[PDB]
């Protein structure tokens, strides 16, 4: 049932990219008949041994969460005469949460965002039990479901935490979505449950933010840093500007509570900053009390 015949898997649609992997959307069609399911398909661009490796631990990874807020996984398919690997995942029609927030932003009011925001830590809740760490929480890998739910909708970066440690460092050669990361994980390549807090910190700004694009979280640490730096002088500037307590304003109409999560959420200390339990009963108590 996990295993989807290569003959049968029909091209719609390119999704999107990230990483060393792109997405597709693809019709599942044994009846031949152009009347099958819709499906997203992951490929690696090249399955060196590397790529592969980590490919098959991301499939591992998806195969072994189940949850509310955590996209479905479906399958593999073996393409090319089984000799090559495809991640097959359930389809959202209504694409990211970043996309989705851009189109509606009058539709949706805090309640919603509240909503979202919550079910995003529980899904991050889920994935600690396994000791996972995400490594790359940003609205463009959330997916909504519909108007009331959002999952977790990509794990190209996701690591399993050595046994009995709290971090796993990633000395990872290219770029990197610097503006979503934790100081340590800037400094000292250390990846943890607590960086995976401090992204969702940000993540929480993406929503207030409703993204508008001047209000990035790229284009407000550049801002503060100089629009003009380029390369290492950036990660220069952005350390010691995190160093030393610099971080990402008050969005426009951010409730100040809602603003406190963040910036509790960006804490130097690792230790500190709190837990996804935390956050979920924290944020859910806060709709719950909400005048409607
Ligand atoms: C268009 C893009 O936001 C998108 N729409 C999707 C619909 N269903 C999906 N099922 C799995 C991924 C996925 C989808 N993705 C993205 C999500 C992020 C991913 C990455 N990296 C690329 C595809």
């Amino acid at each position: 049932p996990t295993q989807f015949e290569e003959r049968h898997l029909k091209f719609l649609q390119q999704l999107g990219k990230g990483n060393f992997g792109s997405v597709e959307m693809c019709r599942y069609d044994p009846l031949q008949d152009n009347t099958g399911e819709v499906v997203a398909v992951k490929k690696l661009q090249h399955s060196t041994e590397e790529h592969l490796r980590d490919f098959e631990r991301e499939i591992e990874i998806l195969k072994s969460l189940q949850h509310d807020n955590i996209v479905k996984y479906k399958g593999v398919c073996y393409s090319a005469g089984r000799r090559n690997l495809k991640l097959i995942m359930e389809y959202l029609p209504y694409g990211s949460l970043r996309d989705y927030l851009q189109k509606h932003k009058e539709r949706i009011d805090h309640i919603k965002l509240l909503q979202y925001t919550s079910q995003i830590c529980k899904g991050m809740e889920y994935l600690g039990t396994k000791r996972y760490i995400h490594r790359d929480l940003a609205t463009r890998n959330i997916l909504v479901e519909n108007e009331n739910r959002v999952k977790i909708g990509d794990f190209g970066l996701t690591k399993v935490l050595p046994q009995d440690k709290e971090y796993y460092k990633v000395k990872e050669p290219g770029e990197s979505p610097i503006f979503w990361y934790a100081p340590e994980s800037l400094t000292e390549s250390k990846f943890s449950v607590a960086s995976d807090v401090w992204s969702f910190g940000v993540v929480l700004y993406e929503l207030f933010t409703y993204i508008e694009k001047s209000k990035s979280p790229p284009a407000e640490f550049m801002r503060m840093i100089g629009n003009d730096k380029q390369g290492q002088m950036i990660v220069f500037h952005l350390i010691e500007l995190l160093k030393n307590n610099g971080r990402l304003p008050r969005p426009d109409g951010c409730p100040d509570e809602i603003y406190m999560i963040m910036t509790e959420c960006w804490n130097n200390n690792v230790n500190q900053r709190p837990s996804f339990r935390d956050l979920a009963l924290r944020v859910d108590q806060i709709r719950d009390n909400m005048a409607g």
